């Protein structure tokens, strides 16, 4: 083989097009789009044919300068390219014309322009404008946007296009149209338009320094209109949050933001006009589950923070993606831990990157942030990209300090306004701010690119000394990463190292915490005055994307679980811990079955790390957000990047092990606190409220859930009693968790009736309900999924409804993973079905095939054979076809 673009490769067009002039005309069977675009000439041009991309497109006409242009004799289109010849391209600048139909009615594929249910919409990130009309399709090329859009009125009353409404008119036969002036430079990506019966909530925000009044619109399909609020909350948080932290003023009249039921992905950053899957901006406290709040808040936010990192700057090749999405997630992680005020928000952010990230990373889909090489970009909207490129983007913050680092943020967005940017744009600003920090012009950022160039997951490791004699103690650190299939030779980053040292006597703080900074293959790094042998406190707030090979024994690991200040660095001596039981565990059932023993040992788990656990549970001024992580094994995502051919049932009768002699041991101290709980946890305070969230409420009915699924696994007595009270809950969280639980239960099935009836009248909700049954731990699942699809999934083509109803039932670890191949089986059909109208969602159906060398060498051949049979099927997308020829080492 297919079509490979490379990064090297990077070269401007001969062209330029300067406005872009489009009449959308909407009709039941048909959408008619003209398109003119006033174009130039560029100083590159050599002479070349006028190559534009249109995928899918009717030609009724094209034009240059007034005349139609003939096919065969001036130009040639094959669905994919429209050539203009040479001899027929103006030397000038010059008008070019054209009028093709589409057909958003049936594309369900949702990329280009769309209909989700009953509202027209459109999605062009990364390349879905040539879906639309003709254009030279990739973001250098950058415009000025006049839209005209026209429909019947009765069916579209509310037409929005990017930018400021300049005429609204009525046209004969019950038709009408708005047109809509854009006056910012943009690539082609960032155009949207929506057409709909929509409903709306409204407020004015004024900007803090220019006192800039914006008009601020979400949108929703009329049934969903009480769902909208939170969302609005959100976007003034966000909007006075990039005000108050990064000085940035919103720099638009108007802002809309629409929901859709049908979206590939969260959401869009469309200029003035961010489009939602449904489930990224509505949610209501009946309605919705807890999680929902804080998604609605990264997504709303994450789509604001884009108008600058993304739109205002943009990229000058889709290499550069991490430039504005690793930045743009970095920005709105800082928005979110600032407005929820918990650990929660980080931690849940390493515990993904830890799982997937360092997964794909490991896997033959790994790529830098920056990568070399793709067929189809959407491919690379990777956790890669996103979230290592977030803390590649925050490591910057660690390293240069708050005050230094906005300097630098605000070079580089001063600088590449109205632009394109790339990779080296922000780190050279970066390296300004570097230069003014240490005092030194000779300092310079060209190691820290090798963040971006060079992919794998480092690991750090640490050997400690200690002189009691001179109270001085070493750390001596070693940095290695693996060698993969884009370079051979890996060299040693700029990685920091927060760290702290713990007195393990009285768990105080010995030194000011200091970030290290580690350049070199490896360092030691001595500290003196040291005054008693201390624990240290490694990578605190999670400093570097990296292994963390701590060489510290359990008992010093439950003292900084105890008795640390850094969130980050207790949970992970605490996953340190359950990480060293799951080997020993994993060995020693892997050695009785692979020996076929009829009697062996099982290292029990350390009683100290129990009573630590107890000690931090019953501690009534402890947090329960943290609470709720340490009760929990690492996921089986992040264990599998330390076992080597693993044996997933191994696995499973390992964590069941390690949870059962935990339980054996707290399940009364899980009971109590579980009843404890309930008052604080399911008080109603702010339940009529959609503007305020008690994040630190929700996280005590987090903890209790959590409690009660390990008692409800464990058969702890009675507690069918609390699961049947629990469903009786007005919170979501609760009456869907009672579902969840009651799976160990006779009473599954009465309660999968009352939840899925309390659930089927909202749409989200239902598919929340979907996730809650596909997830659900049960002996018969496959007979579930069946009835799953028999009785409520059907013949959708909502992303929303196929992902809910297959992807959490691919993380069963005994199920999906069944050594006959049945689950492989099960979600390549699935996979292969879903192609046929929507190749972005079938590739992210392939998820849980992305882990498939790890495994041992029996289901490597089940799923590699499922994925050569997907690779056989006819009229694959490129989509598909790349993803797996990469995962499979053919690409
Ligand atoms: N530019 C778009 C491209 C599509 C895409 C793809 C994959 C993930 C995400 C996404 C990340 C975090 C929160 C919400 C959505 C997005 C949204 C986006 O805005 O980055
Ligand atoms: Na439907
Ligand atoms: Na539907
Ligand atoms: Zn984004």
């Amino acid at each position: 083989e297919p079509k490979i673009h490379y990064r090297k490769d990077y070269k401007p067009s001969g062209f330029i097009i300067n406005n872009v002039t489009l009449n959308i005309n909407i009709h039941d069977n048909e959408t008619i789009v003209r398109s003119v675009l006033d174009m130039d000439i560029s100083k590159h041009n050599v002479g070349e044919d006028l190559v534009f991309d249109g995928v899918g497109l009717k030609i009724n006409e094209i034009s240059i300068n007034n005349k139609k242009l003939v096919e065969g004799e001036e130009y040639t289109y094959d669905n994919e390219f429209l050539t203009i010849f040479s001899k027929f391209v103006p030397k000038s600048k010059f008008a070019f014309s054209s009028e093709v139909i589409i057909h958003p009615e049936t594309n369900y594929a949702l990329t280009g322009l769309y209909k989700s249910k009953n509202i027209i919409v459109s999605q062009c990130e990364a390349t879905g404008f040539r879906r639309i009309t003709f254009f030279i399709d990739r973001p250098d090329m950058m415009a000025k946007y006049d839209v005209t859009v026209t429909a019947d009125k009765e069916k579209y009353p509310v037409l929005l296009s990017n930018g400021d409404k300049v005429n609204e008119f009525e046209i004969p036969g019950g038709r009408h149209g708005a047109r809509f002036n854009d006056p910012h430079l943009k690539p082609c990506y960032l155009f949207a338009v929506v057409a709909g019966d929509l409903k709306h909530l409204s407020a004015t925000y004024i900007t803090k320094y220019t006192k800039k009044k914006v008009e601020l619109y979400v949108f929703s399909e009329e049934k969903y209109v009480s769902k909208l609020q939170w969302a609005l909350e959100c976007l003034k948080k966000s909007m006075a949050f990039d005000e108050d932290y990064f000085g940035l003023e919103y720099d638009l009249s108007r802002l809309n933001l629409v929901a859709v039921s049908d979206f590939n992905v969260g959401a869009m950053e469309n200029k003035g006009l961010n489009i939602f899957n449904a489930n990224s901006l509505l949610a209501s406290k009946k309605n919705s589950i807890d999680f929902s709040y804080a998604r609605i808040l990264t997504v709303v936010g994450h789509e604001y923070f884009h108008n600058y990192t993304g739109n205002r700057v943009t990229l000058r090749d889709w290499f550069q993606l991490t430039l504005k999405e690793g930045l743009t997630v970095h920005r709105e992680n800082l928005f979110s831990e600032e407005m929820t005020k918990t650990v929660t928000t980080r931690l849940s952010h390493v515990d993904l990157l830890r799982s997937v990230q360092f997964l794909e990373d490991s896997s033959p889909l790994s790529h830098p942030i920056r990568p070399e090489s793709y067929v189809s970009m959407e491919n690379f909207y990777t956790t890669t990209v996103y979230d290592k490129g977030s803390e590649v983007m925050r490591m910057y913050l660690t390293i240069l300090g708050e005050e230094y680092y906005k300097k630098g943020f605000d070079i580089y967005i001063k600088k590449n306004d109205g632009n394109t940017a790339t990779c080296e744009d922000f780190n050279y600003a970066m390296e300004q701010a570097y230069k003014m920090k240490k005092a030194d012009n000779s300092a310079n950022l060209n190691q820290y690119l090798l963040w971006f160039s060079q992919s794998g997951t480092p690991h750090v490791s640490f050997k400690y000394n200690y002189d009691a004699e001179k109270k001085q103690y070493s750390i001596h650190v070693n940095q290695y990463t693996k060698p993969d299939e884009n370079q051979k030779e890996k060299k040693p980053l700029f990685i920091p190292i927060s760290v702290g040292l713990i007195n393990p006597e009285n768990g105080k703080e010995m030194i000011s915490q200091t970030t290290l900074e580690l350049t070199k293959e490896s360092d030691t790094f001595v500290f003196n005055n040291i005054a008693v042998k201390p624990i240290p406190s490694l990578f605190r707030g999670f400093s570097a994307p990296v292994y963390i090979e701590d060489n510290l024994t359990d008992e010093e690991r439950i003292l900084l679980l105890k008795y640390d200040s850094d969130a980050f660095v207790r949970y992970n001596s605490c996953t340190n811990i359950y990480m060293k039981q799951i080997l020993m565990n994993y060995n020693e059932f892997l050695k009785a079955k692979n020996e076929k023993l009829e009697s062996f040992n099982l290292t029990p788990v350390n009683a100290q790390f129990i009573d630590a656990i107890k000690y931090l549970l019953e501690d009534p001024h402890a947090d329960a957000g943290f609470k709720s992580y340490i009760v929990s094994l690492p996921q089986d995502r992040y264990i599998i990047n330390f076992v080597s051919n693993l044996d997933t049932d191994v696995l499973a009768d390992t964590k069941e092990y390690i949870y059962k002699q935990i339980g054996d041991k707290l399940n009364d101290v899980y009971y109590k606190m579980f009843k404890s709980l309930e008052a604080k946890a399911d008080d109603l305070t702010y339940f009529n409220d959609e503007s305020h969230v008690d994040f630190d409420q929700m996280n005590m009915r987090t903890l209790r859930n959590t409690l009660l699924s390990l008692l409800s696994k464990a058969q702890y007595p009675n507690i069918l009693n609390e699961i049947i009270e629990h469903s009786k809950s007005p919170y979501p969280s609760n009456w869907l968790t009672s579902l969840s639980v009651s799976a160990y239960f006779d009473k599954y099935f009465e309660l999968y009736d009352k939840t899925y009836k309390l659930s089927k009248d909202d749409e989200l909700l239902l598919q929340e309900w979907l996730k809650t049954v596909s997830r659900s731990d049960r002996k018969d699942i496959y007979e579930i999924l069946k009835k799953l699809e028999n009785e409520v999934l059907k013949d959708s083509k909502n992303p929303n409804d196929i992902r809910a109803v297959y992807l959490p039932f691919t993380n069963n670890l005994r199920r999906f993973h069944d050594i006959s191949g049945k689950g492989y089986k099960l979600i390549a059909e699935v996979i292969t079905k879903t192609d046929k109208f929507n190749p972005m969602v079938a590739t992210q159906l392939c998820e849980p095939f992305k882990l498939w060398n790890k495994l041992d060498t029996k289901r490597q051949e089940l799923m590699l054979n499922e994925m050569n049979t997907m690779l056989q099927e006819p009229n694959i997308s490129n989509n598909l076809k790349e993803y797996l020829l990469r995962l499979t080492n053919k690409l």
